[PDB]
């Protein structure tokens, strides 16, 4: 089976092969498209067929399909799943299998970035304590002062499901939120709950604007305890316009390491529930996202008063104006201080190669055309114009529960 | 079976029923999302008017009622003798409300039960077909005062005297391919205006002309026809602040109108059904003005601003996007032709939204449509969760008419 997409600007058709390949389920039907829905303990058997699937295409790609290697290798796992109920990946195959979920991840525009990706091995972890330590190395590795890395850091694979590695954390890096009386928020909004946990839990909060949250690590299915991450560690960027001097004034900054810590990373059947990764910011997500929803900073308001625009009427489109202003500031800033970011003009073009050079070396480039397209200036970035094909390839990147709901306190 | 869609922002969840009276395909399937996908007999007509005329009879509290039985028996009898049947005004008018209603990628719809509906189903020939469209024109643009009309020609037959508009939008303009290389006009419109030619329209070779209207009528070859050019409101674009602005020279029309969409009824076809309403003005100033393949000026635009071009993330493009918009829509009010920005239009789509879920069980819903071309997540529609499926009466896409014409 073939199927076309078409890009309506250029008019350039390609045909994708590579969703034959395609597994879990996208959540449409004949019936229904769910394509705006943000979110939709193996036994033995369901295991040996998901490891053989995966070390076929392990194979494959280092032209080995079908030797010796290969067949002694399906035999070792086969054996070591009937007589342990798992497996072990050797170091090869978990670093192939990280790099293919990010290949494979459909939300990520990134994704021309994927065989460079650093891979630590955290699968001799026990402790939490264990676990801060990875992930101290992980940050200073991925920061290198500015020249940022992408990177992945791997804790051991779930076994019977009650002694999970969990990072509490939806990010490694994020700052508190603090819900006040009078119904205000100070800080972020959205971290409220979870910074609300990591007081509980003995966080001895300053309650400013920007504070950096502990770690709170999980090892083994034990309860979760507390880290602060060394501030020096911690690289942050101070947000100011290039012609507007009151910008600095608003007081923002922001951090330089986006890093997912809440996902699970499925390969070959094995769930790695703490795999913390890291790359780059694009500009967008704080200066659109993270500065301008409501449910955020929400600073749109005071960035058009200061520029004196007429806020009287939407139709002035003073939303608008200040927020390319905040955009352009966040892009100077890291700029400036040698941080790492792209633009979303150059990060949807150098997609869009990426997404072409897939069709022809791969058969295909699965993609999640609401999450691709930047939240500002959508048309005039290429990607829009862009049909894409959403489903669903393995080793991948999943959502997982928040472990607050499902852990079971030992007190 | 039944479903929730959970704003992002508010984190208001709304429960969807309505779907399960989704009837045709989406495209998708459990392997393989085609959401970004722009294009995806007498035994087959009951049920469909059947399906139509129970929806009906329930909207006007008479179901199960003996009209309802009597209206069912009398359909049945007309399409076994005739093999088709005739809507009742009452019933075309419904069903093309319902028709905007059902339209999955249109931000407009709080206005659908407001749709002036005029019935052509007596037209002949191509020159009445004229006089309609240029009544609808004239009613629909009121003076500036825009009013949403559709206007709906004979329905389909046995296939070969199909009614169609070969036009895609009932005004639009003109392109034409240059020696020098280039394009003169708007480029989407090339083709269309060679056939204009090929049919023997005198062509301006301006920027900005005006295609004629290219009707077919009872399945007869296409004839031309100029719509009265004092009829056909346009706007010159001008900027509050930047005096130089109106130098590009661009105007654009007030009227936007569809006519090459079939609207379904009851499983009759009406393959000729103008349709307006008014501009979202990104339309007009992110589409039209800045796409790559349109009129595509937001280099010259920026020069004029004297940004920093050399680099993308000096965000000049995104600078000379928002100026280009809020031209577009001071022209318009300053004229006093109805106009919408897209925050105001977002606002209303999403408290239409609740509506439908508060009175109807839900409504279908095309994200990647619904969200505005700029400023996607400073609108509210960018963190409401949307399900898209197809209900009838619709509007759907056709075979373009040159494709499948014989001459
Ligand atoms: C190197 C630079 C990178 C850039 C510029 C980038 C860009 C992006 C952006 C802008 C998003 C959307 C974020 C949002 O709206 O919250 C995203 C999503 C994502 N990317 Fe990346 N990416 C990069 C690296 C990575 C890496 C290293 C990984 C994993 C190894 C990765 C996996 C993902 C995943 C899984 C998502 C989906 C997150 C979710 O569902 O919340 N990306 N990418
Ligand atoms: C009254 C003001 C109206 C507003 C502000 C409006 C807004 C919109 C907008 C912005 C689009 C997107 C167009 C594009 O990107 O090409 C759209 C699409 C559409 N609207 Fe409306 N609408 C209006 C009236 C109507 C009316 C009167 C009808 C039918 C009687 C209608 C049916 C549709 C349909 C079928 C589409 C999809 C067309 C396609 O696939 O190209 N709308 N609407
Ligand atoms: C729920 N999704 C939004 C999460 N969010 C507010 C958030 C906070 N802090 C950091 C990120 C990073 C998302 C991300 C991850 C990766 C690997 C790269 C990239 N450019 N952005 C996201
Ligand atoms: C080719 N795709 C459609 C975009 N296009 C080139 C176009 C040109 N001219 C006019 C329209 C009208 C779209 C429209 C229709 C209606 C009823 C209301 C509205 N606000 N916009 C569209
Ligand atoms: C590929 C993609 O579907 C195509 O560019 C779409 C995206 N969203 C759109 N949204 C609207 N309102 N109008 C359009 O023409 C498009 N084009
Ligand atoms: C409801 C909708 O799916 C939701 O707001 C989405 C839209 N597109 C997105 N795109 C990105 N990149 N990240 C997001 O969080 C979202 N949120
Ligand atoms: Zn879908």
């Amino acid at each position: 089976r073939f199927l076309k997409v078409k890009n309506w600007e250029t008019d350039v058709v390609l045909t994708d092969t590579l969703h034959l390949k395609s597994t879990l389920e996208t959540g449409c039907t004949e019936h229904i498209c769910m394509g705006s829905i943000m979110l939709p303990v193996r036994t033995k058997d369901q295991l040996f067929p998901l490891a053989k699937e995966f070390l076929d295409q392990y194979y494959s790609s280092i032209k080995r399909f079908g030797s010796k290697a290969h067949m002694d290798r399906l035999e070792e796992v086969n054996k070591e799943i009937e007589s342990t109920s798992t497996y072990q990946l050797k170091d090869t195959e978990l670093i192939y299998g990280a790099k293919h979920a990010w290949r494979n991840a459909s939300r990520c525009v990134g994704r021309i970035q994927w065989s460079k990706l650093q891979v630590f091995d955290a699968r001799d972890c026990t402790t939490a304590h264990g676990m801060f330590n990875y992930i101290c190395n992980h940050v200073k590795y991925a920061t290198n002062k500015g020249n940022l890395r992408s990177a992945i850091t791997i804790f051991p694979q779930r076994t019977d499901g009650k002694h999970d590695f969990r990072v509490w954390n939806s990010q490694l890096i994020r700052y508190a939120g603090y819900k006040q009386p009078d119904g205000s928020t100070l800080g972020d909004p959205a971290n409220v709950q979870f910074t609300e946990i990591c007081i509980q839990q003995g966080w001895k909060a300053p309650r400013g604007r920007f504070d950096v949250l502990p770690l709170l690590l999980q090892a083994n299915g034990n309860d979760p305890e507390l880290f602060q991450i060394p501030p020096e560690l911690v690289l942050e960027v101070p947000i100011r316009h290039p012609k507007f001097d009151w910008f600095k004034d608003l007081g923002l900054k922001w951090y330089g390491l986006p890093a997912v810590s809440n996902m699970l990373l499925e390969i070959g059947g094995l769930e790695f529930s703490a795999c913390p990764f890291s790359g780059w910011y694009m500009g967008t997500e704080i200066g659109v996202r993270d500065y301008c929803d409501n449910s955020r900073y929400n600073i749109l308001e005071e960035v058009a008063k200061k520029m004196d625009l007429d806020m009287r009427k939407t139709s002035s489109l003073w939303k608008d104006q200040a927020l390319v202003e905040i955009n352009i500031a966040v892009l100077y800033s890291f700029q400036s201080d040698k941080v790492t970011i792209v633009d979303h003009h150059s990060a949807t073009e150098s997609f869009i190669k990426h997404m072409e050079n897939e069709y022809r070396c791969r058969g295909g480039c699965p993609a999640d055309w609401v999450w691709i397209v930047p939240p500002m200036s959508g048309s005039i970035t290429p990607v829009f114009h862009q049909e894409m094909l959403n489903y669903r390839l393995t080793p991948s990147f999943e959502y997982q529960p928040d472990p607050w709901n499902t852990h079971v306190w030992k007190g």
